[PDB]
């Protein structure tokens, strides 16, 4: 449960950090 959620964090915070970067 804690390792799914806090992968899940590192995910869509990825996401946004690809987004922004060019």
């Amino acid at each position: 449960f804690f390792h799914h959620i806090f992968r899940g964090i590192v995910h869509v915070g990825k996401t946004i950090h690809r987004l922004v970067t060019g």
